């Protein structure tokens, strides 16, 4: 009935993992979800630490294994596809690699409602962000957060034709502080760009987040009725209200199409 929704989340990992908690909150609303792990920065350090997964999405694209062979289970049982080890350009794929890409995302799409793409790199990441239906920019009260958010909008706008962005204030100590953050970004993008920002809201500063982090758990899973978790539920409600991709339900063909061109 509905096409698969695809959301890219940029920023927001104060240890506060927005993609994982959004995925859990969406599942709690009855959506079938999956995470795509596209944090290049993290992957690069992990290589030196021997932390690279044995198999990744790149291996599926190369036809070495199937999608089900690379799935990991994260907090609350959310399924994760490792996707930050690609050394190949999504626009210089061979027919064999293209077929592997189609296969990977066909398999990802099976019985799926929402794919959440987690990213942290200004590439072989950006492909996933540009191809996503919605981009969720996570911003906080740290000094460089707003300018980092801006620099990313500038890049996606100028280099990848992207013109609309969702903005979430993470761990804001008050609604006013979240509003100020959005007001600043709006004023700056107003002057230099022609883009449309939309303010999703605030994940409130919450001691439960640290408490969950120290237990190596996601706050939504550990403490589903803490203030931050209730805010993630509300975000998840907003997210299921964003427009779906403009095509009938298929097997994520639209996303693969965007990855390889445009």
């Amino acid at each position: 009935m509905h096409p698969v929704q695809v959301i890219a989340v940029t920023g927001g990992k104060g240890k506060t993992n927005v993609s994982v908690n959004l995925a859990l909150a969406l599942a709690d609303l009855g959506r079938r979800v999956m995470l795509l792990d596209a944090d290049l920065g993290l992957a690069n350090v992990d290589v030196l630490l021997g932390l690279t997964p044995k198999r990744t999405l790149a291996d599926v694209i190369e036809g070495r294994c199937e999608l089900r062979d690379v799935l990991l289970l994260g907090p609350g049982g959310v399924r994760i596809v490792p996707a930050a080890s690609g050394t190949q350009s999504m626009v210089h794929l061979s027919p064999m690699q293209h077929a592997g890409l189609i296969q990977a995302f066909s398999d990802i799409s099976d019985n799926l409602d929402v794919l959440v793409v987690d990213t942290a790199a200004g590439d072989s990441v950006v492909s996933f962000v540009r191809a996503a239906q919605e981009v969720l920019l996570v911003v906080c009260d740290e000094p460089t957060s707003i300018t980092d958010a801006y620099a990313l909008i500038k890049l996606l706008n100028r280099d990848h034709g992207m013109t609309r962005f969702r903005v979430l204030a993470n761990m804001a100590h008050s609604p006013q502080e979240g509003r100020n953050l959005f007001a600043k970004l709006t004023k700056v993008t107003d002057r230099f760009l022609d883009v449309a920002l939309q303010y999703v809201g605030v994940i409130p500063y919450d001691e439960s987040v640290r408490k969950a982090v120290q237990k190596q758990r996601a706050v939504y899973e550990a403490f589903p009725r803490s203030k931050a978790s209730l805010a993630f539920k509300a975000v998840a409600q907003k997210v299921d209200s964003w427009p779906l991709p403009a095509n009938p339900r298929g097997h994520l063909e639209f996303f693969v199409e965007r990855l390889v061109q445009h």
